[PDB]
């Protein structure tokens, strides 16, 4: 019914579950709860998840709706409608400065460096040498890579489940959520995410289980969805991958303890793969 997951903080030292036995089944599972910062400001994030779908008409997000993938010179950006309840703007780093309100890239500039410490507590834990860490990363273990910040709403008169079973495509999602309808399946079952506006969710994608696979403790990317929702629900994640540039990809990677990294895919290729196989 409801998953109970491990909660952690960032500390000193990086990540801090309440003990070891605690991370081991978190990062096994491949989710958690972050708690959040007391000193980040969420509620423009929450306001803009609100609003960017509604138009010009509504102030001071609603004119996000105009700006669809054609703006961008990137299929991935901007307004998107979905199959599912899901409507999203999706908003790739290199674009924040210009693209978004000032204090939304504030927003995600603290996310994309809250994500980075995560990051790196996880690829310690997983015995990757420190010097693999960035090409194994695509830059993420640094601030070189690819990051979108994503702004979610549903849409409950559609007549379809919330968004469907899937994986994330990258290393790291922090999400941000204040109502019901996230599950995850970590084992055989669909389970309820409790919700606690006091956290991030925090799960991770195809990237990490790639680059873990050949480890002596793989790390999986949690399949979850959202379900049907009777009322309108919004969210919102940052989003870290390999540097997935139109021109500059930085290649996806599997670890081979005592060898090295090899490659497996693009990044991008691995995004186009993936936003594939959820739809249809
Ligand atoms: C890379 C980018 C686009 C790909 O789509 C995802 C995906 O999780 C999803 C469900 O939001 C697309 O609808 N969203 C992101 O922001 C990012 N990662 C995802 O997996
Ligand atoms: O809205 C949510 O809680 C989850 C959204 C999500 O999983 C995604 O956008 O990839
Ligand atoms: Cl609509
Ligand atoms: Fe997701």
């Amino acid at each position: 019914r409801t998953a109970d997951l491990e909660r952690a903080r960032l500390g000193d030292d990086g990540l801090d579950f309440q003990d070891d036995a605690a991370q081991a089944r978190a990062f096994a599972q491949g989710v958690f709860l972050l708690e959040i910062p007391e000193w980040l400001d969420l509620s423009a994030g929450d306001r803009f998840a609100r609003q960017f779908f509604q138009g010009t008409g509504v102030e001071p997000y609603g004119k996000y709706r105009d700006l669809s993938s054609e703006h961008f010179g990137d299929e991935l950006l901007g307004y998107h409608s979905r199959v599912d309840q899901l409507e999203q703007f999706l908003l790739e780093r290199r674009f924040w400065g210009e693209v978004y309100p000032s204090e939304i890239a504030t927003l995600g500039e603290h996310l994309t460096l809250l994500s980075h410490r995560v990051l790196r507590s996880v690829l310690a834990s997983a015995g990757i040498p420190e010097e693999d860490w960035h090409r194994a990363s695509g830059g993420c273990s640094e601030t070189n890579g690819s990051y979108h910040l994503t702004f979610n709403h549903y849409r409950s008169a559609h007549q379809d489940i919330g968004l469907s079973s899937h994986k994330d495509d990258g290393f790291i999602t922090v999400l941000r959520t204040t109502a019901q309808g996230l599950e995850v399946n970590r084992d055989d079952v669909w389970e309820k995410v409790p919700v606690d506006p006091a956290c991030f969710v925090v799960n991770f994608g195809l990237s990490m289980e790639i680059l873990t696979s050949a480890c002596v403790t793989p790390l999986s990317a949690i399949m979850h969805r959202v379900s049907h929702q009777n009322f309108d629900r919004s969210s919102f994640g940052h989003f870290s991958s390999s540097r997935c540039l139109p021109g500059a990809d930085d290649g996806i990677y599997r670890y081979l303890p005592s060898a090295g990294l090899e490659r497996v895919c693009g990044s991008r290729e691995l995004i186009e793969e993936n936003d594939h196989e959820i739809y249809m």
